[PDB]
């Protein structure tokens, strides 16, 4: 069938490419405008760019993430292993909607790790809304509304919660809150189930820097921005059995 | 067929009298299809394991004679469809003996250091040394878990939430430090290494348990029913408690 | 003796400032803001460390007062409908020095030559981009190696600013220390951290050093610059500090507890 | 001059420890445990801790030496395999001094006073609930599990668990750390860990219930009727004897982070 592979750019990872198409040339034929197999060489990073670089089709495209350094949680195969992977099951994992209005039009973004809201220099100031209901007035360095996938993530590093992908729910964690008497937070991560819409609205400043994942732009004069659980769904290849909680002991634990 | 817990005091008393007096309503505290605490969070605790053989057919209301509570949601000067929240279920192995939880499970030390093995689908994730670990219920997340640092998660999400109690987090007892969520039909098993006397807890209940052999958390296959009959949002009783 | 006052900018701020000069030219006071003794500081704490970074080249010959037109700051403490009172007090000469540690940043290159900065808040050091990674050296030995999004070193009256947003612990500003916290870290297998803020003594010195990227963002109380081809950034408790004129007695907790629970 | 030693109770501390006073059978050291000079712990921390109360009235004129027979402590610096060079060394006379700071806990209902060298920590006999008094002065109203004060040098132990800041001993304070405080909108806490200076005192108001479990390290004690709870940088401090250089921030080090060595 149809298929391609993405580089990192390193000479580990171009010659472990090279290495692999050779060994297709069974009925497999390479293809990068209408794969049905996307292969990720290098790190989670390099399977990022994967997601964007096809989340037109996610419908019909299985991914596979190969690390030529680090155990990742999308890179998940070893270098040494490649000759194998050369009849699987389908896993899916739950995505994040991050829609953005202005003063126009609305844009709309998929993230499978996490989306990031933060300030163009100054104090980060919104008004978080929970299903058009006021839940706080927030203040300090930004907001992370993260995937299930994406919580081992830069969700881990803020203090947030791991979640198993099998539960279709994002969690939303603080990034430097100042939580006085005037700016009142949570402080706990929360985590929001499907159907959900978590609504920031500005209060003084209009410009934000919202950050999809490996991109970050800037966004000028926004209205709000909203989030909530993804239809589309990231379907990965299963060859072998290697458990969500099994790889997070191999990564924080070890 | 309902029935009606009261607190103790003599408020919660007399305002139990006055619904018996509204109600073709016959009260049975034997086979009862409605249950009505009143009290607060803690009374309403006491409702729920008074009849956890029955939970499937029974649905509850809670009434706040004190402050507003997560369970409680009715003031006492309204005395005038069911929603289902996830379980955790608690299993104690030495013949082996089961809990139902509403807010959470915690297991602790008999005394001195609570050193345990966390195994994760008959797979070890670490070996915890602390004051103890908390596994708890959706709707057991604005409670003790909370303020153990773990996250807040909506009832509607069937699932189990573990959090640290002082986890030393060192290089002989390496934890992860973040709140762990696990699906259904995802098994938490701790299991002892050296002493096997925990002081293990479910929800108000905390009892002295000797000779374990291992502690499994999962989520539950029954869940607990209530009475919904105004639209009062989670999010929102999460901001008038934390946020005023 | 010589004084001199700086605005926030606003009407209210330069308001008070004229009618305070005013006030001192009742007195045997001169305005001077090339080498003065008492520089007072009107808007807010921003506006304090604007006024401190303005003069950090003769601290030794300045006691500062903070006044703030809006809300309770931990530098600006004086209301102003208090500036009255404070006028008569300064003319007599009549309040006694307070005393602040402050951090000293130092940044070395590959050898640019070597600068030096003073911070009254924090430092911070992010990377130019990417992931931030360096190695932590405590006294020339080797304590973690770090990767996230960056490492804060406060000063004890910077603890209650960014610091505490990071998880820091408060510290009463008379302790003669500087607290490192954590930004983000991603604390796994291979970049192991300590998780917990450290808090180190004076002539201690925290050295942080690159591992692949060179160019680091720096910051000295939101004071952010790139930083090019970076061979080492320097942590240690400044000999020099800030002095303050306390009139009255503020308690730093009663400030702490009437900023975060209730006023 | 006059010397001791403590042991665990395992053979391994046992074992050593008469290995050592053997060891001193070649020089001029008198073994004596009611009045000694140098007082050595065999087997961990909390053996360290246990040292410490048993010759806390005479803290001016010991300076302790710690051993870990198990895992490296932060009062047990010492390994097993160099009990040989700690004989000789003792017994030359060669070794500076350095001094920690400890804890003030005062109970009172007839004043109790109690000397912590780790950490003094509250709890209730249900809902923990107390005013935190900082010097005269209301600053919050706790509501959890309880509150924990710890030394500089005890910020290693229970306060590094709890989410506490590292400090080195060099600096003379104490540190006020909550214990799954309820943090809502009737009880509004700091959050944030507390250093306390010399001269400050803080002061643990009941609000309802007058029973606390009070423990200071190792021992925990139930004190009934109690009134206020005060907290202060102690005048008295523990002397330990010096001689290599074993930085703090390494023991935290090979402690927390790694041990590549071992
Ligand atoms: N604005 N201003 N003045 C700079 C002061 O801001 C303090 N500081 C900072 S500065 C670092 C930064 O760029 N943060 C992005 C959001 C932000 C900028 N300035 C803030 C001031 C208050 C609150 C948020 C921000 N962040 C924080 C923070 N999250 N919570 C508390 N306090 C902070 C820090 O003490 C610094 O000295
Ligand atoms: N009782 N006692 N033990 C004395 C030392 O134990 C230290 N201490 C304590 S005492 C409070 C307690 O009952 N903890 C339950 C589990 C436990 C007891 N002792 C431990 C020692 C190490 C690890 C866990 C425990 N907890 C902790 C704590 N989580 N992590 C580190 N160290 C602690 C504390 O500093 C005290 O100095
Ligand atoms: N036992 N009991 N009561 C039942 C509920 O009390 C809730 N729960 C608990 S019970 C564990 C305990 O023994 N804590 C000592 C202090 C305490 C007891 N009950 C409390 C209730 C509120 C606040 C503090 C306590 N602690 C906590 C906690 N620190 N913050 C929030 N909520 C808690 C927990 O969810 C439990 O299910
Ligand atoms: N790897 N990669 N690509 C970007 C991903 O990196 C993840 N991500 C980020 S991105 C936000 C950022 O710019 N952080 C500054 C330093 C940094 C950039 N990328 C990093 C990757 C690992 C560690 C640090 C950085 N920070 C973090 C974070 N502290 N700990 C874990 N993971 C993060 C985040 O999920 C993003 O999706």
């Amino acid at each position: 069938m149809k298929y391609m592979i993405t580089s990192k750019g390193d000479e580990k990872s171009d010659l472990l490419r090279l290495n692999m198409i050779a060994g297709f040339g069974y009925d497999m034929e390479y293809d990068d405008v209408e794969p049905e197999i996307v292969i990720s060489i290098g790190g989670d990073g390099t399977f990022l760019s994967a997601f964007h670089q096809y989340e037109e089709r996610l419908d019909e495209i299985a991914f596979i993430g190969i690390h030529t350094g680090h155990l990742g949680f999308y890179a998940d195969w070893r270098p040494a292993e490649a000759d194998k992977l050369v009849e699987y099951q389908k896993v899916s994992y739950p995505l994040l909607k991050t829609t953005v209005k202005y003063g126009k039009k609305e844009a709309t973004y998929l993230a499978l790790n996490e989306s990031t809201v933060k300030s163009s220099g100054g104090p980060f100031v919104v008004d978080v809304v929970i299903n058009d209901i006021h839940f706080e007035r927030f203040r300090g360095d930004g907001l992370c509304m993260s995937t299930p996938s994406g919580t081992t993530a830069y969700n881990k590093s803020l203090g947030g919660a791991l979640m198993h992908p099998s539960i279709e729910a994002m969690q939303l964690t603080e990034m430097a809150s100042i939580n006085n008497r005037v700016y009142r937070t949570i402080g706990s991560p929360l985590v929001f189930p499907k159907h959900h819409v978590v609504s920031l609205q500005p209060v003084n400043d209009k410009d934000f820097q919202i950050s999809v994942d490996h991109l970050s732009i800037l966004h000028r004069d926004v209205q709000e921005i909203r989030y909530e659980v993804s239809a589309k769904k990231i379907h990965f290849a299963r060859f072998r059995s290697f458990p969500f909680w099994r790889r997070v002991h191999d990564s924080f634990i070890e």
